[PDB]
């Protein structure tokens, strides 16, 4: 009735784009969800963000092989916290090619996380098509110093990660590692880079629209003012 | 897929004893569970603790009338927090007779809660059988200054509320209103008053055995020492 460990759920977002949601068990026996993406690419698939730990990330790998029939071959992570890089070791064990921002790979050891194998190389416009059709974009410090976002401009989807706050949020959440001064600038930079995308996916809760940009911008503006 | 509001669940514990579990939606779109009891008494039933809010408590009232066919006529609450008295108003609108510790009723309007209608009157041994076969026991301050417990000695069940920590806990949880000095004494007083009960129900997570007494006593002992 009250299970400690719940299996990772997979939901179709659009054609060729799946959202994976995993739950972390808390001491009060509640759960906190985290979203990631699986993006089809020919006969294989790209993973955006891991689950909370190795065995939950192992579920995503197995689901991509057994159900999707498109095994994950590449993975990218949006920042160096355990809801995004918690299961990096399980990917590198399976031979997945893993990418992260150079800053995310440097601070992963301190946060008790396995680093990604490759540093992303951004161009002068702070983008990289190394995982096309994903556009990996670096908007600057916000939720963390190292957070990056992933856009799917062909399908009108932005995965904002923790940089974008869940719908209904009245606070910025965990602000221990945040850059309150720059958070609004980073949110607006994402909205301007993917000006057409109508489907915005935060790290927690349901996918929504561009109002998530307004919500996070205003919550960050209010927090930036002493 | 990810619902904001999940319905209250009801679980048979033993014959004539049900456990209700309700979830509070959080800003990270996680959920926090809370347990209470419904105890059959002839053609009606006794409610131990509300849900988080009025509509979730309204589900319990309606489930007791439609599914159990034993409408709730009495209610008792273990302390004046929102996961125990969050729906007292819905019980009072239905004419249900409500009880709580005197201190819980003094403390409720200050914490944004509706007080219970009657103050419990305890005997020299800090018990009352006003809601027999329930034994309502006052063990002294612990999680809060006012927390009380409910025992079903005929069935070997103790409902510890927040006074008992969930299984797997490594901390005392929300310690803002706690009595760290007396918490262990209150836990041991409950374990002594109901020496034979083998089914211990905390406020969060699954029912377990008397090792919950050991866990909370040792966590409170560790925290009481400067
Ligand atoms: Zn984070
Ligand atoms: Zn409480």
């Amino acid at each position: 009735a009250q299970p400690k460990d719940v299996p990772v759920t997979f939901t179709a977002i659009t054609q060729g784009v799946w959202m994976h949601t995993s739950m972390k068990h808390m001491e009060n026996w509640g759960h906190v969800p985290s979203n990631g993406l699986i993006v089809e690419k020919g006969d294989f698939s790209i993973l955006v963000d891991t689950a909370w730990d190795d065995p939950q990330t192992a579920q995503i790998i197995e689901w991509s092989k057994d159900t999707l029939k498109k095994p994950i071959r590449w993975a990218v992570f949006t920042h160096a916290h355990d809801d995004k890089m918690g299961g990096v070791a399980a990917l590198r064990q399976q031979g997945i090619v893993t990418y992260a921002a150079a800053d995310s790979n440097r601070m992963a050891p301190q946060n008790g996380l396995t680093p990604a194998e490759h540093d992303l190389i951004f161009d002068s416009e702070h983008s990289t098509s190394v995982l096309h059709p994903l556009v990996i974009f670096d908007p600057g410090p916000g939720h963390t110093r190292d957070n990056i976002v992933v856009g799917l401009p062909e399908q009108g989807i932005v995965f904002g990660g923790c940089l974008i706050r869940p719908s209904g949020s009245t606070s910025l959440g965990n602000t221990a590692d945040a850059d309150l001064a720059h958070w609004k600038t980073a949110v607006l930079a994402v909205a301007q880079r993917f000006a057409e995308a109508q489907q915005i996916i935060p790290s927690h809760g349901p996918m929504a629209g561009r109002e998530l940009f307004e919500l996070t911008a205003q919550l960050a503006e209010k927090a930036s003012i002493p």
